[PDB]
């Protein structure tokens, strides 16, 4: 085998994060979702059935690095040090929910989500 030189040996590990987070990007174009017409959310209706078999149980593990403050869906709030279950990915925004608190679901900027790939 053949290997070159290295240069990633320190005593204070710390991700290469900037002093401050960049200006959140612009919302993605008219989403291309698909399902039952949404509107009776306030009224309330049971029925959260979907994937029956094994369509694709391969989600992405991310972590919030910057404190995001939203107002309401589809916008979702996030807190640094929080992990979310990434299901889909549109434009410059992710689609999922807070694993710790599923009670809240929506989208968020990818620039705020740290995709962990330790595997």
């Amino acid at each position: 085998g053949s290997s070159g030189s290295s240069g990633r040996l320190l005593d204070l590990e710390n991700i290469q994060i900037p002093d401050a987070p960049p200006p959140i990007p612009k919302e993605p174009s008219n989403y291309d979702f698909s399902g039952p017409s949404s509107g009776i959310e306030g009224r309330g209706s049971s029925g959260s059935s979907g994937s029956s078999g094994s369509s694709g149980d391969k989600e992405r593990h991310g972590v919030a690095i910057y404190n995001f403050q939203g107002s309401g869906a589809p916008q979702l709030s996030l807190q640094i040090g929080d992990v979310v279950r990434i299901q889909e990915t549109c434009g410059d925004w992710y689609r999922g929910y807070l694993i710790k608190h599923k009670m809240l679901q929506g989208i968020f900027p990818k620039s705020f989500i740290h995709i962990k790939e330790v595997t």
